[PDB]
């Protein structure tokens, strides 16, 4: 029993965190094999960050301009290149702690673990989701840039996020490990705002199924709904549209609990129109949307890494 | 900006998790130096569990009765002893991944990270607090026994909890790393129940101070309160009594925000009276009590918004 927001064990990722310094800027880097990946804005001064021509800033730099530190050992940069918004620093030594890895681009609604670092030192780990507006409601301070998001499959670490900036509403923006941003954001000190957010419907439903598994059935009713009728109600409460793919994905949870997906949708329809009425689901007074159907199944089965 | 429930990086602990088998029972063990620590109920059957004589069960065991597995390597047990509710198995190999560590006993309200394991394999990490009733609202399944709670402060891993059992209300009970239980519990399958739980007042206050640091003041009022008058109201809402020690501990947060502890106590008195009225504090519709005053200073910035 018990349902907590759970992150993946961060050990495989901790052994990859290095500190990258270019002039006055200091942020985090991911050391995989003989390459260190970090945000390209490390070459930017507070003057440059306004309208930076990154190719022009990088062409002036030499390898010795980049100081890379792994624990207490200094790494020797022997080459540098740029891929989108990420800077790739070819180092002299291959990381002996390099795990089995992949660079994957995650979709909105999909969750991941974040290893928050400052000066190449992991300070904390937390789980979070890629919002439909492409921001992440993370927990970062100055120096957190270059912190990474990841998932674990078996022994394979799937890198999906690198931190770049904080938006004026306190939410966060970053890129996949190939330097391509998530969302309509650019790596510049300019006026940027997150788009209006929506609730991840398939994740709320999965979290309602998780509550049924933990013996919370007060919200269940005798009613069902059509997929079209549920989406008309959901669109009115700023919920993401539920697709047939979402219904199919909730199949195993529906089979395990005995509550059809459209039956569980009629319970969510009632929670949206009437509220909780002083009640909680899994100790929460709000409908939680940062647990995917796979996260629920993994936490209610005991999958190890 | 941003305030998340954050666990410590689990890497230093992952390198200590081993699988311990005695007959038919299989649970987790903590391998530090040449000793593996695990719940003593690994020598028990489900028949023994009602009224087990552990000294009588252990005297009938030899070293080769205990199978210890570290990854894919088998460890050779060369000695065994019992310290309270923990079984200490002396092994032939010292753990090369042994971090700097300490065994610390915590008090209710103290938080810690849990590395949930099954068959000596870490499956997840989550943050949680020692409840005033000495239970932990964890997330554990069968086989999780021997999973550990810890805090990594600076370069030292402070082991504070080892998982032993789940109570009928779904909450969890365990011991410190010296085998002494937290609470009035025994490692017996007997009719035992958790005492009535209470809210950790000093932690809720710290979390209100964290919200003020992140630029939220909607809950503050022009009132102050005496310590006794606040406790009379707090007891009525099942909140732990706030002591002078608690007030002193909130000193740095009170100094940083400019809101005296008894002024923040008056805001809490009003919050319990009025509820939130559709509003949230740090993205929560409930008053959070699993962040200590120390956690808030560690996670939040030194400059208030
Ligand atoms: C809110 N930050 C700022 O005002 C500043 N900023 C710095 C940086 C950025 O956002 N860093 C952060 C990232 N995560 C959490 C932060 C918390 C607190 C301060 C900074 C944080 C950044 C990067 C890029 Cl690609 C584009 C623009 C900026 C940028 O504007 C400082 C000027
Ligand atoms: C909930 N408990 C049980 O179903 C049973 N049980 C077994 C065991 C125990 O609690 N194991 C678990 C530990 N953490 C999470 C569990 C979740 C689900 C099942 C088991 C779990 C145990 C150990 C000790 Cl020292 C004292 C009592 C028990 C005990 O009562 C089987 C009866
Ligand atoms: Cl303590």
């Amino acid at each position: 029993s018990g349902f907590r927001k759970m992150a993946f064990p961060s050990g495989k990722v901790e052994g990859c965190m290095v500190q990258v310094t270019c002039g006055t800027t200091t942020l985090n880097g991911l050391w995989l094999d003989d390459v260190v990946y970090c945000p390209r804005h490390v070459i930017c001064t507070s003057e440059d960050m306004l309208n930076p021509n990154y190719e022009d800033l990088l062409i002036r730099k030499s390898n010795h301009n980049f100081l890379v530190q792994a624990g207490n050992v200094q790494l020797r940069v022997i080459g540098h290149s740029m891929q989108n918004c990420v800077l790739k620093l070819k180092v002299d030594t291959a990381n002996p702690k390099t795990p089995k890895y992949k660079f994957v681009r995650i979709q909105p609604g999909q969750t991941f673990s974040v290893l928050a670092c400052y000066n190449g030192s992991p300070s904390g780990v937390y789980q979070c989701a890629m919002r439909p507006n492409f921001t992440i409601k993370g927990s970062f301070l100055n120096g957190s840039c270059g912190s990474v998001g990841f998932n674990i499959d078996y022994d394979c670490v799937s890198f999906c996020y690198m931190h770049h900036m904080e938006l004026p509403t306190g939410v966060h923006a970053g890129t996949d490990l190939e330097g391509n941003f998530y969302g309509p954001f650019v790596d510049r000190q300019t006026a940027q705002a997150a788009g209006t957010d929506t609730t991840i419907t398939v994740n709320v439903l999965a979290w309602l199924y998780a509550a049924v598994i933990n013996g919370d059935r007060w919200f269940l009713n005798r009613f069902t709904t059509t997929l079209n009728d549920f989406n008309l109600v959901a669109m009115k409460y700023n919920y993401e549209p539920l697709t047939q793919d979402h219904v199919d994905i909730l199949g195993p949870l529906s089979a395990q609990t005995g509550i059809a997906v459209l039956d569980m949708c009629a319970s969510l329809k009632e929670l949206l129109q009437n509220g909780m009425n002083g009640r909680t689901i899994l100790g929460s007074a709000l409908l939680e949307d940062e647990f995917t159907p796979f996260d629920v199944v993994r936490q209610c089965s005991g999958v190890t890494f």
